[PDB]
């Protein structure tokens, strides 16, 4: 399977995913790395390993949509088959995520349906739980609302601040796209006729 990655900024979603994706077992491969901001690092950790880069400033675009459709040009420049939101922050239109229905994932680092939107560690800081995680799904219209594929629990320890939580749950984030866009790449999990998650 041929692989987007849409990134915002520093990118370590995208260099876990960079690696795990060369592993000799992997079923997917990263063709492109497009990103909404320039001068990022992402951007950087993607040329060094070799992978093309495009960078679409979502401020040049009169509305949502048309970015929606620059974006989508270069996905069938590429023959994509999977995009992986990956640290990637702007809401996404409706019919462009109906195209890729069952092709796109987001990380979240919440454990949905907990904290949505951007800024899950400070909610949940302010919130006071205990254990928070972090979510990949299938992005549907609603936003952090699309079917879960997996999700991995992260301990909040006392005096924790969204600097030493973000750091923490990043760890955890490493582990699940990587095995979630494999689950995904290799057809073993897929959206279900249904809107359910389907495993094969
Ligand atoms: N249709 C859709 N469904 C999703 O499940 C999904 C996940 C993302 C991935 C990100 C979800 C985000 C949530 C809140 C953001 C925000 O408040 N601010 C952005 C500005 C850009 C924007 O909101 O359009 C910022 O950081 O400046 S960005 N984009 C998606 N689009
Ligand atoms: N609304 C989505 C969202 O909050 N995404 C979060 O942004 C960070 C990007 O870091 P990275 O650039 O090092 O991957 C990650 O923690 C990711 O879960």
């Amino acid at each position: 399977a041929r692989v987007a990655v849409l990134i915002s900024g520093t990118g370590s979603n995208l260099q876990a995913l960079i690696d795990s994706t060369r592993e000799p077992n992997s079923s997917a491969q990263i063709d492109i790395v497009i990103s909404n901001k320039a001068a990022v690092a992402g951007l950087d950790k993607a040329e060094r390993a070799g992978i093309p880069t495009r960078v679409i400033n979502h401020k040049l675009y009169k509305n949502r949509v048309e970015f929606d459709s620059a974006i989508d040009l270069v996905l069938e420049e590429f023959s994509i088959d999977i995009v992986c939101l990956a640290g990637f922050m702007r809401i996404l239109s409706g019919p462009f995520v109906q195209k890729w229905n069952g092709k796109m994932l987001n990380i979240h680092p919440s454990l949905l349906p907990s904290f949505k939107g951007s800024n899950a560690h400070e909610q949940a800081l302010e919130t006071g739980v205990t254990v928070t995680g972090c979510t990949v799904h299938f992005v549907a219209e609603d936003v952090d609302a699309g079917q879960i594929i997996l999700q991995e629990a992260v301990p909040v320890k006392r005096g924790d601040t969204v600097a030493t939580l973000s750091e923490r749950v990043k760890l955890a984030e490493h582990k699940i796209f990587p095995a979630a866009l494999q689950l995904v790449a290799s057809g073993t999990v897929q959206l279900g006729e249904n809107g359910k998650i389907c495993w094969v």
